[PDB]
């Protein structure tokens, strides 16, 4: 599908395209490959799609926490600069670039969100949301307001949400989510509060809050270094701080490493990596992008070492240091789907923050919680014998689904054995090869028909079938592949759905004898 002797290349519509374009146009002069940049809308969810079936651009540009999706999935190419050229960046910026010990993109720049003030309204500004209100009451007597940001994306709202407690996966254990903790609730009610007493209005986004700070009407926006171009045209007089606190705690927010992938499917790996590291990390090719729209504080140490000089880039560090850099972890996507919907249905009434952070919880942990589930299954099917390791955490969920599907995939494997005998006989599984294709008939059935308990006890009982196959012929370290692909199925096709059910209690409840 990907056309040989060319670069098209994906970035987001908020970076410098145009100084991209530029870095692109001395690229084609040296070689006579015609370089093309892209920004299309949702590329962070179109890249997986179509990338998936051997399409997509030859590179894809996003903060690195995507990156361990794609890779999980196979979408990236593994990356292997020399250490001559390892060493040109810091090591931090590698590190988030790293999965299962394989480097797997290019990191470009650190980004993080500071407290963006028009020193003109707001000479001092404010060290602590709690005084927003009082500042807001004044400001309005004036005609202004004291602060908009896009409440449509939670990265902006992470912050103020993990400043008293609020995380993702703890330090990463994928078993530990913070999404409805004490914390998080807590900075969540703040922010509600603000929209309840007129500070703020919920269907605030990016371009509405940006026209607002640029044209002088609020004091105050949330924003990242990229924002900078174009209040710098605006001639507002801006200052870039530290985010303030919330119950005395520093804001917290998840900071990104813009960074920069090769496809897995391109055929112009050589001129994407030679293009990457001879023409973009360079002094040269960051300007003319940093120029375009500001990268922020930027993995290549020469020209950091130019840009730390300004104090719009020490407030991004600060910001920075008492945050923390996002996971890559393949779950990464799931906990920002469910978190966006939670400030959205928080912010709007549609609602409350303990029904909103609840659901988030349960979306952030589906796939995890899921897997346990039918890796068990499979898993005491397969050997006759219950799997004595503890359950975690939501222990009692896992227990009682366990206990259901034994009773009800039993009943199912009991049955329809005449069926699952016949579709096993049928598909000769003798290795993991022979799984992996198996795996693609299963999605395309699944997804075909309807949406209930009954076909989702039926794909996992089809999965312990074949689990008692693969132990009979000693393809025994095929079921823990088997169990990851039946529930990638399950909550990629299903996530909305289970999550109204309210995952895997609504099960237990369902089939509640
Ligand atoms: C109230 O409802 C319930 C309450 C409690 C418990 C269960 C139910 C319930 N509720 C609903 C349904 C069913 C049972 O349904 C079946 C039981 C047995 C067989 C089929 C189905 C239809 C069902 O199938 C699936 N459901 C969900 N996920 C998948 S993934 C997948 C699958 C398919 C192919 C693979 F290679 C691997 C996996 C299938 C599937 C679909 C059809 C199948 O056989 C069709 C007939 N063939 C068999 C072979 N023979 C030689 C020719 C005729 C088989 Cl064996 C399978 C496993 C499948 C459905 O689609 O609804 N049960
Ligand atoms: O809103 C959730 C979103 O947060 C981050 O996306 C940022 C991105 O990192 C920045 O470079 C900038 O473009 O704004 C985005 C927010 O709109 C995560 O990187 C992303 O995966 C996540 O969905």
């Amino acid at each position: 599908k990907i056309e040989e002797g060319k670069l098209v290349i994906w970035i987001n519509g908020d970076k410098g395209y145009n100084g991209l374009a530029e870095v692109g146009k001395k690229f084609e002069k040296d070689t006579g490959i015609k370089v093309t940049v892209e920004h299309p809308d949702k590329l962070e969810e179109k890249f997986p799609q179509v990338a998936a079936t051997g399409d997509g651009p030859d590179i894809i540009f996003w903060a690195h926490d995507r990156f361990g999706g794609y890779a999980q999935s196979g979408l990236l190419a593994e990356i292997t600069p020399d250490k001559a050229f390892q060493d040109k960046l810091y090591p931090f910026t590698w590190d988030a670039v790293r999965y299962n010990g394989k480097l797997i993109a290019y990191p470009i720049a650190v980004e993080a969100l500071s407290l963006i003030y028009n020193k003109d309204l707001l000479p001092n500004p404010p060290k602590t949301w709690e005084e927003i209100p009082a500042l807001d009451k004044e400001l309005k007597a004036k005609g202004k307001s004291a602060l908009m940001f896009n409440l449509q994306e939670p990265y902006f709202t992470w912050p103020l949400i993990a400043a008293d407690g609020g995380y993702a996966f703890k330090y990463y254990d994928i078993k530990d989510v913070g999404v409805d903790n004490a914390g998080a609730k807590a900075g969540l009610t703040f922010l509600v509060d603000l929209i309840k007493n007129k500070h703020m209005n919920a269907d605030t986004d990016y371009s509405i809050a940006e026209a607002a700070f640029n044209k002088g009407e609020t004091a105050m926006t949330i924003n990242g270094p990229w924002a900078w171009s174009n209040i710098d045209t605006s001639a507002v007089n801006y200052g870039v701080t530290v985010l303030p606190t919330f119950k005395g705690q520093p804001s917290k927010p998840f900071v990104g490493v813009l960074s920069a992938g090769i496809n897995a499917a391109s055929p112009n790996k050589e001129l994407a990596k030679e293009f990457l590291e001879n023409y973009l990390l360079t002094d040269e090719g960051l300007e003319a992008v940093n120029k375009d729209k500001p990268l922020g504080a930027v993995a290549l140490k020469s020209y950091e070492e130019e840009l730390a000089k300004d104090p719009r880039i020490a407030a991004t560090m600060e910001n920075a240091q008492k945050g923390e850099i996002m996971p890559n972890i393949p779950q990464m996507s799931a906990f920002w789907y469910a978190v966006r919907t939670a400030v959205i249905n928080a912010a709007s009434g549609r609602q409350t923050v303990d029904e909103a952070l609840k659901d988030a919880q349960t979306g952030s942990e589906l796939y995890r919680q899921s897997l346990e589930i039918i890796s068990r299954y499979l898993r005491e099917q397969a050997t006759g014998a219950a799997d004595t390791a503890p359950m975690g955490a939501s222990g009692a969920t896992s227990r009682k689904a366990l206990e259901t599907l034994r009773r009800v995939g039993d009943g199912v494997q009991r049955n329809h054995e005449t069926a699952f005998q016949g579709m096993l006989r049928k598909l000769d599984i003798k290795n993991e090869d022979d799984v992996k294709s198996l795996s693609r008939v299963m999605i395309h059935v699944f997804s075909d028909g309807v949406t209930n308990w009954g076909r989702i006890v039926t794909l996992i009982s089809f999965g312990a079938f074949v689990a008692k196959h693969l132990k009979t012929i000693n393809q025994e370290s095929c079921i823990e592949p088997l169990a990851e692909s039946i529930t990638d199925v399950l909550v990629r096709t299903k996530r909305d759905w289970l999550v109204k059910q309210r995952g895997w209690d609504g099960f237990v409840e369902f089939f509640h004898v």
